[PDB]
């Protein structure tokens, strides 16, 4: 029951979610090796929401 987006459809789905703010893959940590994008999106499905949380902050 998919909608995992990997490779280039996750990154197209993040440019068009993330619009001028950018994105970016790894949740921050501290102060479990690395996980985030892929292991939320691409290895298991997420949500329009959980997508959202890799845009980069709104910046003024």
């Amino acid at each position: 029951g998919p909608e995992t987006l990997c490779g280039a459809e996750l990154v197209d789905a993040l440019q068009f979610v993330c619009g001028d703010r950018g994105f970016y893959f790894n949740k921050p940590t501290g102060y479990a090796p690395q996980t985030g994008i892929v292991d939320e999106c691409c290895f298991r499905s997420c949500d329009l929401r959980r997508l959202e949380m890799y845009c980069a902050p709104l910046k003024p």
